[PDB]
């Protein structure tokens, strides 16, 4: 028999990401900085490293989109699903999509992009949802990575 | 804190299924009996329970369709691909699609909906294809039922035996 193995985690410690498109809600600069920040969250506590490609195929393809945007996990206008990301793996694995019918903001007026991104980037790293309300990976939107997550990611990749 | 499951599988033992529409070939009753039986193949050897919803959103949506029907895998007219289903996961995860350009039957002539369904639902639960030419999860259709042991050992690695009697 065969089942569908899951890529529990990335093989390599060096990962590439590409920001394909941009929300109208923040400067390009602010966006790039929000993601660099969201990757630092997990690079700080693991051997993991993130470098950004400007073209071509990357391990973590980041995009913004609305409704149906090419994977049949369609978004839903404003409110509700803020974003989503695929677990570690080839092809689609690791990719992060952000519902561009939400208002992304580099602060509090809307959903802070960096916060949501850092959350999503755990899903890209193999992290599942947490039930600890203090955990970044808690499903509900609300910087120091909480021990709950530090333990979760380290359990996979180890410390730095 | 939580980490992703080693393999694709359902997080809960209680799963829901909905027959979204029906094929013209067989009656509503034949279609529901074939699917109920198809599900029982798998619940009989695991702790899984399958409940049917008449409307709404189930873990496993079942529908019949032709050519392009709402995903990346269009059907192709008669013969060729008979059907397919997606592995466990959100949205269309676990959903099974049957090509309505085929002839579906509860007998031998045509394609036996029960047998194809049994195989497809295997997919819905996280089984891929076997290499054993006598495994239910063998990719190629053959008419004949006792669930082969490669399939049993396959599903139990995923969800355990349930009650072993
Ligand atoms: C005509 N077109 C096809 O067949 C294409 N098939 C499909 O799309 C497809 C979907 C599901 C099946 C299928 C295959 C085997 C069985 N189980 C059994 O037939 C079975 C019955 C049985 C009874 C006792 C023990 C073991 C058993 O196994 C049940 C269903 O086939 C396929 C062809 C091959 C390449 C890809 C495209
Ligand atoms: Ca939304
Ligand atoms: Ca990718
Ligand atoms: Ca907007
Ligand atoms: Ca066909
Ligand atoms: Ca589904
Ligand atoms: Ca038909
Ligand atoms: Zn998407
Ligand atoms: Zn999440
Ligand atoms: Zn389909
Ligand atoms: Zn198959």
């Amino acid at each position: 028999y065969n089942v569908f193995p899951r890529t529990l985690k990335w093989s390599k410690m060096n990962l590439t990401y590409r920001i394909v498109n941009y929300t109208p809600d923040m400067t390009h600069s602010e966006v790039e900085k929000a993601f660099k920040k969201a990757f630092k969250v997990w690079s700080d506590v693991t051997p993991l490293n993130f470098t950004r490609l400007h073209d071509g195929i990357a391990d973590i393809m980041i995009s913004f989109g609305i409704k149906e945007h090419g994977d049949f996990y369609p978004f839903d206008g404003p409110s509700g699903l803020l974003a989503h990301a695929f677990p570690p793996g080839p092809n689609y694995g690791g990719d992060a999509h952000f519902d561009d019918d939400e208002t992304w903001t580099s602060s509090s007026k809307g959903y802070n992009l960096f916060l949501v991104a850092a959350h999503e980037f755990g899903h890209s790293l193999g992290l599942d949802h947490s039930k600890d309300p203090g955990a970044l990976m808690f499903p509900i939107y609300t910087f120091m990575l909480p021990d709950d997550d530090v333990q979760g990611i380290q359990s996979l990749y180890g410390p730095g």
